């Protein structure tokens, strides 16, 4: 009947003799409660994918097009009509995520068309064979993605997942909205209502992204980003920067939209191949730089989100 398998202490596998890998079984066993013997089985099963600890050195931390290339990748035709088709599918859920976190429609989904292409690339990769991978073999982010595994395997456990059935990013993110497990945790919504949260089911993942931004700083109705007339080729430039809008205009750049109450805002600026595109970035542009850091992606998010809404509009 019952087979305990405690004398079963060594488990094979690509994680076999990983010292990382054992003292994370032990504390799942000791925090969590988790029986060893089952989690050695999981880990056994787990791959060690060097393409994924590659990938992360990789991306470890002019003017020739450079946003125009990442640009192209995301606004085409094909891709805005994908866009309004998934707005209209689920127009109701994309108003309601906007009453509710107060989220509009065209940036959740300017971030599910940049993330999977509303949900036509989900990822191949098993989440847990690139979160063993990064958490037992990549000590530069070991922690961190520990502590991803460690609530992956939470989370499998709760809504009753095969743990190894899971696919998604190199990085381990799920989904539509391509979360990673710790934001599950803290962010992700049942929006569908039916007791569930599925990261796969695209109305919980519009509520998730909502929550998400919400939670992250989205002001409701304020402005992302308002293009600049002028250059300002000195000041330093990025979604980290900030200047007054005052020190901007002594640079030599004036909006061309009000700006309202903003006092300060970053200065963005876009290869566009002829030259430079300067930008005050607002703070929801940085709040969507919190999904994903990067100035291109928010960037892309925000353009796909309004070429998607004008497309509608015909
Ligand atoms: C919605 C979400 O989960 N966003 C998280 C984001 O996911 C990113 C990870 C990325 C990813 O999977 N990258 C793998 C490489 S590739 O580009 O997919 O090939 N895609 C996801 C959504 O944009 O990663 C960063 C940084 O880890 C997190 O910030 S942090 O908490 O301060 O660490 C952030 O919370
Ligand atoms: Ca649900």
């Amino acid at each position: 009947m019952v087979e305990p398998q405690h004398n079963v202490m060594q488990m094979g596998g690509d994680f076999a003799n990983n010292p990382n890998a054992q003292q994370f079984i032990d504390k799942m066993v000791n925090k969590h409660g988790f029986d060893r013997q089952q989690l050695q089985e999981i880990l056994s099963q787990a791959k060690r994918l060097d393409s994924v600890l590659r990938l992360m050195d990789n991306q470890a931390p002019g003017p020739n097009g450079a946003w125009l290339r990442y640009r192209k990748k995301f606004i085409t035709p094909d891709n805005v009509q994908n866009g309004v088709v998934f707005w209209n599918q689920y127009e109701d859920a994309l108003n309601r995520a906007w009453q509710v976190y107060g989220v509009p429609p065209e940036i959740i989904v300017g971030i599910i068309g940049v993330e999977t292409r509303w949900g036509r690339v989900m990822g191949k990769t098993r989440i847990l064979d690139a979160l063993a991978t990064l958490s037992f073999n990549y000590p530069r982010r070991a922690e961190y993605f520990s502590g991803e595994l460690e609530t992956f395997l939470l989370m499998a456990r709760d809504e009753q997942d095969d743990p190894l059935n899971l696919k998604g990013s190199f990085a381990g993110a799920m989904g539509y909205g391509q979360f990673m497990p710790s934001s599950y945790k803290q962010y992700a919504v049942d929006f569908s209502g039916d007791g569930h949260i599925n990261l796969w089911d695209p109305v919980d993942a519009i509520g998730s992204v909502a929550n998400y931004f919400k939670a992250h700083g989205w002001v409701k109705g304020d402005q992302v980003a308002v293009m600049a007339n002028g250059q300002a080729p000195g000041l330093p430039n990025g979604f980290k920067t900030k200047y007054s809008i005052s020190q901007l205009a002594a640079a030599g750049l004036t909006p061309q939209q009000p700006l309202g109450n903003h006092q300060q805002a970053s200065l963005l600026r876009l290869d566009v191949g002829t030259g430079y595109q300067y930008w005050y970035g607002l703070p929801n542009f940085y709040t969507i730089t919190r999904y994903n850091h990067s100035t291109h992606y928010a960037m892309a998010v925000w353009q796909l989100g309004q070429a998607v809404a004008l497309a509608r509009v015909q």
